[PDB]
């Protein structure tokens, strides 16, 4: 069945050069660094030194060599993916990029003085789909912290490891209606939702309660690396030394929660708060974060590896929570205008998710007075207005 | 060869398999080649001490740097805590000297900007290669490294620190410097900038003063292998 | 409470002024405690910092000379308080601490003290 | 400069004038130059140890030589009485290492031929220059040198000596070896034979194997200046 599609790629000749084979593969949107086609990529590598012809591939060699990636290449080259005509999609994305570049905004970061060193004009957008198509523009290679954008991920980890009933025994599932720095609880003396700081602290208190931080961080980093498909998931220690000597609202919230006795039994508040700072100090790039919000756009399956990471119940729960209260006080307006599950942060990242279709990431250091990036919000509005 | 005995303390370091093995090569001009497991990141425990000594010298002058540390081999293990006849650490290579030279860098500035400055300088030295930070090995060695805390408290008791310096924050900063992780290919750019006349072998930029490079080369040649330094100079004879 | 029972309800205070000092300035004791923690010569499940702070608090207790005269007199007896006559210490504990004070109760001067004075 | 503190022990050595000062220079090719009072003889105490180490290595092989002596710096004074983890002297430069390497030179023959043998090698190295023997400084330091006797008895107690070796005779032979006196001009011929590849710069003959010369040069570079060796390598960097 690969012969007919190879002849369709061909123009009549039995022999097709490797330069023609890599041509129009970018049109399909599938990059060369996919571990699913790592067998085919290693095949191309080994045939490049040893072909005795020079930049040739040939029909029969392609037929005999591909032994496990027949299904993926057949789906890719017959335009069976969820998003066809990818050139038009990239043109739409570039037009929206040019439209969003006109806005200015301001107010990058006051607290966390390490975060204030970023350039206000930095702007990049990365795109990844469920099947594996991806495309990025601008400053997508610059690392940046994942402040407040890791909270749905850690909530999904906690739910998948502990059960939703045990997770929500301590944390409610309702929006607060106030800022994430506000220090108050619900009627039952519990955090309102995992998205705000108190809920994030309580759900960090639940992950592997009997194990010290050294193995807990390795565990959550292993899960994040499996979700990201072994992409770049670093750790910005500069922004972890800051926000620890200067983040005082989080300490007050943690002491308030300790006073209210909402923590699990036998838990030290200071260590959990430090672990929460460490979890929020994880840094990624736009391309690496584009792999995220696509695993949970799918049914917990990573688009790049094809493996299984999260249970469907955890994915559904975190998608519902991001849809409900993923934008602080702007959640109602975001659901009114865009109506897509997205999560923001004080860093500037936006974890825009389209379920079962494609995942996104928008990076903009300037922020609104409410706590969201102005350029990202305008980009999302233009995207939902156009397509 | 087989060897053994990977790591007992710092249990995060003990998770590595014993058969990992990789070698990276980089010359002054830029000729580089690597084999083995060179792409696997690993921590820079005790290998950053000559680098941070070079930073301290290039920032503060060798006389001001050696006002607080000696330039002689200790003759014992690096974990052993004792000072010379003048109640000073013997060399920057051992733990006490490393703590003292971490105390010198940017004394009036907080920890975050200090780490930012040293990371920017080391990235300039590395030619913008991969320089990460293994937080998993920083949570370990902080809740489990007790000998370094004893050494720091002994140094504070002996009043060998610069005035107006917090011991706990400086020790945490030293742990952070020890927790930096690089790959073998990224560390091939290391020991090549200082193999040159302080210039980066790849970018050709001005990184370190020649005096600092000469001093750290002499110190690595003298006591860069703990008690094995004499045998290493006898057989290999290389810094 | 037990030391007050031993003292016959005499004056046993707590000099907090000398407890704030020797905590921010006593560095050799911190080094000793961290060395002991590194050598793993502690009971299981024991926090070193809290135990060291407790040791500082025990060293920070203040008494008068008249109140300390009742001290070293319950243990001069057979473990009974010289004033109240209550049962305070077991005779084994009194004998052991008397032997230890006689042996090494005066640091490097213990040998000379036993040579000349010969008293615990 | 003035300095001071000429010599406390060895009262024969204390009779020298404090303002006595001279320097001699000899090159590999053969040209030489000296200034001042270079003709005055003086004892070669603690300076003959690299020469006797070179003789022992050239006669016995470096593996057999270092079977008993380590190759690491001590970090303490040469009069200090301690060994390494393996109950061996740290290096031949300190007194214990010097005693052990004197125990190895022609162990089956008495002192009368041993001294003639080492004097023949010293005369061949010196190019038949003035290699005397100050008996006044040999009678002293034998009736007054007590630390060396304690070190030798400690080495005998640790059983680090070769089999069938007398402690007192070997210690007396070590004193005799240390009591050899040369002038500055005559000693300038030395340290130039080993500056070359073991060839005498004056006679053009062959004295020492290149392996022995390399070994003694590396050892003198590493720990040839007691506790000041690190500072000497830091500032001068010469053996
Ligand atoms: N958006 C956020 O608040 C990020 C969480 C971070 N720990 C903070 O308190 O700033």
């Amino acid at each position: 069945l690969e012969d007919l599609l190879f002849y369709t790629i061909a123009e009549g000749q039995e022999k097709i050069p490797v330069h023609k084979f890599i041509t129009a593969l970018k049109s399909t949107g599938l990059r060369t660094s996919d571990p699913r086609l790592k067998e085919c990529m290693d095949m191309l590598r080994l045939t490049l030194q040893t072909t005795s012809d020079g930049v040739m591939l040939d029909k029969d060699l392609f037929k005999k060599c591909v032994q496990s990636n027949i299904v993926l290449l057949t789906q890719a080259f017959r335009r069976k993916f969820v998003i066809p005509d990818f050139m038009s999609f990239t043109s739409h994305i570039d037009e929206l990029y040019e439209s969003a570049k006109k806005q200015s905004g301001g107010k990058v970061a006051d607290y966390i003085p390490q975060l204030a060193k970023f350039s206000p004009d930095l702007w990049g957008v990365s795109v990844c789909t469920v099947d594996g198509q991806r495309h990025s523009t601008g400053d997508t290679k610059v690392p940046f912290c994942l402040q407040s954008c890791v909270k749905p991920l850690k909530y999904a980890i906690a739910v998948n490891d502990l059960g939703t009933e045990y997770v929500h025994r301590y944390v409610g599932k309702e929006p607060s209606g106030l800022r994430f720095n506000k220090l108050f609880l619900n009627e039952d003396d519990k955090p309102h939702n995992p998205m705000v700081n108190a809920g994030a602290i309580v759900v960090t208190s639940l992950i592997k309660q009997g194990v010290n931080n050294a193995e807990k961080f390795d565990y959550v980093m292993q899960f994040l690396n499996k979700m990201a498909g072994n992409e770049y998931v670093g750790f910005s220690n500069a922004t972890f030394q800051s926000e620890r000597e200067s983040g005082d609202r989080n300490f007050a919230i943690g002491y308030y929660l300790k006073e209210k006795k909402c923590f699990p039994e036998g838990t030290d508040m200071v260590g959990i708060l430090d672990f929460y700072f460490q979890l929020c100090s994880i840094e990624v790039t736009c391309e690496s974060a584009s792999v995220m919000a696509a695993t949970l756009a799918n049914g917990g399956f990573c688009p790049i590896t094809g493996e299984r990471v999260l249970s469907p119940e955890a994915v559904r729960n975190t998608l519902s929570l991001m849809h409900s209260c993923g934008m602080w006080d702007f959640s109602g307006q975001f659901a009114f205008h865009v109506g897509l599950p997205a999560k923001s942060g004080v860093a500037g990242g936006i974890l825009l998710v389209v379920p079962n279709v494609m995942g996104m990431m928008c990076w903009s250091p300037p922020l609104d007075k409410m706590g969201n990036s102005v350029k990202g919000i305008h980009f999302c509005h233009d995207l939902v207005s156009l397509c």
